[PDB]
């Protein structure tokens, strides 16, 4: 489809994608030597991660910054395992997230979540402790100046996660925006809601989104690059299916619904290529609180 670039490689003059496009990493070339990276992925995927890196980035030496949107071990797990390959890397994340990688339950989890993903045949690089990471918090509203073509802005967006952020290329007008829009569905070309925190916080953030000057690249945590009209309407299309899932929790429970009959039918409906459903029951349940 040509409103959306999923391949691995060169999506832009300054932008490609590395790895999996379910769970992919973002390459910024911010000048001659100098690159940064944006989304944190999935463990397993660190040696696949790596060589695509290095068939872009000749010295890693030049990987000066790591941006991460949220806390959720599908977003920075590769960073204990590549941290230590990018000597000169930084990593930027909102002030919550850097406390998770200071919580050792949190951590445990992040990383047992990880290993489910490994193959048989593999195992993982030689790694970080998860509080030595080279990290540097960034708050709200921060301009991270990342190079002399590359300015962003750093967007508080909890909701998905009480720590969540997105990051704002105004030059571009691209925004990074994590899982704040939810999960695009490919086959159906709409939002599937991701909301594992806060469901006000989620609309909130949304409504935020939407007063962005208009966007012409809509940068998910997955599925790869949203152009044209699904960029300009992403925030409000987002918001929309939040909603639109509310009014179905809300009806099917007026016609005697267990959650479980419908979180069923709604992993049976969408977990088909977000492949969770325990994550699929915490949001029916936040959901069903808020309203
Ligand atoms: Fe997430
Ligand atoms: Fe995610």
């Amino acid at each position: 489809h040509m409103l959306r670039l999923s391949a691995p490689g060169q999506l832009d003059d300054d932008l490609c994608l590395l790895g999996d496009v379910q769970v992919p990493v973002f390459l910024l070339r911010l000048g001659e030597a100098s690159w940064a990276l944006v989304e944190g992925g999935i463990s397993r995927d660190a040696e696949l991660v790596w060589a695509d890196l290095c068939r872009w980035v000749a010295d890693p030496s030049q990987v000066h910054y790591w941006l991460i949107t949220h806390k959720h071990y599908d977003h920075c797990g590769l960073l204990p395992y590549l941290c230590p390959r990018l000597p000169n890397v930084q990593v930027l994340a909102s002030e919550r997230t850097c406390q998770a990688w200071k919580s050792e339950s949190a951590v445990r989890v992040v990383e047992r979540l990880n290993r489910q993903l490994l193959r048989a045949e593999q195992r993982l690089p030689e790694a970080c402790a998860w509080d030595a990471l080279p990290v540097r918090a960034v708050a709200d509203g921060e301009w991270l100046e990342l190079g002399p073509r590359h300015r962003l802005q750093v967007i508080e967006a909890h909701g998905h996660s009480d720590d969540h952020v997105v990051f704002y290329d105004v030059r571009r007008r691209r925004l990074f925006c994590g899982d704040a829009l939810g999960w695009f569905d490919e086959a159906e070309g709409v939002w599937r809601p991701l909301v594992f925190d806060d469901m006000e916080a989620y609309l909130e953030s949304l409504e935020r989104l939407q007063r962005l000057p208009t966007l012409l690249q809509l940068i998910p945590g997955h599925g790869g690059l949203l152009r044209g009209r699904l960029a300009a309407d992403g925030a409000e299309s987002a918001y929309t299916e939040c909603l639109r899932l509310c009014r179905r929790l809300l009806w099917r429970q007026s016609m005697g619904e267990s959650l479980d009959e419908l979180s069923e039918e709604l992993h049976r409906a969408w977990g088909g290529q977000s492949v969770h459903l325990g994550s699929m029951r915490r949001m029916l349940e936040i959901l069903s609180r808020q309203a």
